[PDB]
């Protein structure tokens, strides 16, 4: 019809030829099982069905491929598949990345032809067996539709996203993915680049020591046993029963609390939190994160493929950009178990963390020059936090009091409440303070760095009037908060997820000139941890290192970032 059916090597060779002066390539696949069916390529006036069931030789789709960029939807599940075959693109720009940065709601490739093309798009073939031994024209012209449906779409998206300006990332526009696809906006240069590290982070794993899980579960499993019990010999009372904590909270301990059943009482974590220091409720709450803990272990173990987990990764998880992973999340493990995690024999982890990197960031996206000025000084900013809202001097803070600024620095650039801080510093931080106290910090906190006050006071200014707050990260990434908690979180959140995404890809440039081996096996928050062979770790470190801080750079202008990293075969800073 409108496209051409490849079936054999001199029709393959011939496209090839024809495809090597194209831009870049639209890319789709009709997969089955662990196969490829179909390949469906494009360029900006032809469209390619090759059925490689009945090509035996792929060459030259394969050398084509790997020089060219492509687009398409989705293409980490396309990257999985292409992979099977040694197939590797040159680069990658994904509508579907497209449509989360630009703010849809919803993200298939129908709502997107819906709300940019003004129809609906078929979908009668999209559950068709292309296992099948012969696949109707029907079934061809559908598969060859997925590639006209890409080539309509894409400059719309591409030029949408350049609207997507940054304060920061200029230097990202001479890369390989800004020049192929003519992408302007940092946050889309840095996400289309980034889609293949997902890909790769999928297959990679994390691997599991399956004896230390075992063990140390046992020991959750002895003291929670120890736990329970003796709570039953204190209160005579199943702390698993809704029953009987239920309302002997409310019976001896006279504890006010709500409905939401029709027979009830309500004793859930949230509720709990505001007893904490009722003593059958800490004992309760001890037991439940007991609990949390070892139910997270053996799902753990329920989740292993050999040694290894392998968890499904969302590339864009939540508007900030951070990542998700489920099928086991095992970002909720406390830093102090994550020794269950090491690598396989011969092999060690580099882990390297950006220090005080949201500090350093709220500082900068604030121009809060007091803090800006300390941290170009390489002062301790708790520390110096700790000497502004205590009244001693900085030489004079103990650790303890350092601790404490801790918390007041990491709440008080999102201008929590005084009784909010009080709350955070006890949670977080095993910190006990008075609401009183909290107030008297927090004044004295908001009196030195002005910057946050004001910027705060904007904030709150903003979604007052227009009951929205609209901004951006600091490579663009644009936001829309409808509370003041998220208007302040998701700018400097949302950076910090920015220069993540944007230290591996420089780290995989890096260790690509220097032929280095390295799998990314997780990344969260402001660390970044690989996995190599004990005899190339150190120079894997070094890179990562020099990568990170390159990172850095490009975001920050004004405030240092400071990279820590350790040479480590479990998943430990030490």
């Amino acid at each position: 019809m409108t496209f051409e059916y490849i079936t054999g090597k001199t029709g393959l060779k011939e496209i090839c030829k024809r495809l090597e002066k194209s831009p870049y390539l639209y890319l789709a696949t009709a997969t089955t099982g662990n196969r490829i069916r179909l390949v469906q390529l494009g360029d900006d006036e032809k469209t390619y069905v090759i059925d490689l069931y009945e090509i035996h030789d792929i060459t030259p789709l394969r050398e084509l491929i790997s020089e060219k960029g492509v687009i398409g939807h989705n293409l980490k599940f396309d990257l999985h598949y292409l992979m099977n075959y040694q197939i590797e693109p040159l680069a990658t720009f994904d509508t579907m990345i497209a449509s989360f940065l630009l703010g849809y709601e919803r993200h298939s490739l129908n709502h997107l032809v819906g709300n940019l093309l003004g129809y609906t798009l078929d979908k009668s073939y999209q559950l068709s067996d292309w296992g099948a031994p012969v696949l109707s024209d029907a079934q061809l012209k559908y598969a060859a539709k997925d590639v006209d449906v890409l080539r309509e779409l894409f400059p719309k998206l591409r030029d949408m996203l350049n609207e997507l300006e940054g304060e920061r990332g200029e230097e990202l526009l001479k890369t390989r993915t800004a020049r192929i696809f003519g992408l302007k906006s940092p946050v889309a240069i840095v996400e289309m680049a980034f889609v293949k590290e997902v890909a790769k982070l999928e297959r990679n794993g994390l691997p599991v020591d399956i004896e230390t899980l075992e063990s140390t579960l046992k020991d959750i499993e002895r003291k929670t046993q120890k736990k329970v019990q003796e709570f039953l010999i204190k209160f005579r009372v199943d702390p698993f029963s809704p029953k009987q904590v239920g309302q002997l909270l409310t019976s001896k301990y006279k504890l006010n609390l709500p409905r939401t059943q029709k027979g009830n009482v309500s004793t859930d974590d949230k509720v709990l939190s505001s007893y904490a220091h009722v003593e059958p409720v800490r004992l309760l709450l001890e037991i439940r994160k007991l609990k949390k803990l070892s139910d997270k272990f053996k799902e753990i173990k329920e989740n292993l493929k050999g040694d290894r987990l392998y968890p499904e990764f969302k590339q864009i998880g939540a508007v900030t950009g951070r990542m998700s992973s489920l099928k086991p999340n095992v970002q909720n493990v406390p830093r102090e178990e994550r020794a269950i995690f090491k690598a396989p024999e011969g092999n060690t982890f580099v882990i390297a963390d950006f220090s005080q990197i949201e500090l350093r960031i709220a500082a900068e996206y604030v121009n809060e020059e007091l803090m800006i000025r300390a941290f170009r000084e390489g002062k301790d900013l708790h520390r110096y936090t700790a000497s502004l809202v205590l009244g001693k001097r900085e030489e004079e803070i103990t650790k303890e009091e350092r601790q404490l600024a801790k918390a007041i620095n990491f709440g008080l650039i999102y201008g929590i409440s005084a009784k909010g801080l009080a709350e955070y510093a006890r949670t977080g931080y095993g910190v006990e303070i008075s609401e009183e106290e909290a107030e008297t910090f927090r004044n004295r906190f908001f009196k030195n760095f002005k910057a946050f006050k004001l910027w705060h006071e904007k904030v709150k200014k903003e979604l007052k009037e227009k009951g929205v707050f609209r901004g951006r990260t600091l490579l663009g990434r644009r936001f829309t908060a409808t509370t003041f908690n998220d208007a302040v979180n998701y700018p400097i959140q949302g950076t910090g997820a920015d220069l993540l995404k944007l230290a591996v890809l420089l780290f995989d440039a890096e260790a690509k000139k220097k032929k280095l081996d390295a799998k990314l096996v997780n990344l969260v928050h402001d660390e970044i941890v690989v996995e190599c062979r004990k005899e190339v770790a150190n120079q894997v470190k070094e890179v990562l290192e020099k990568a990170m801080k390159q990172a850095g750079k490009i975001i920050l202008k004004k405030v240092p970032v400071e990279v820590e990293s350790v040479i480590n075969e479990r998943w430990i800073k030490d």
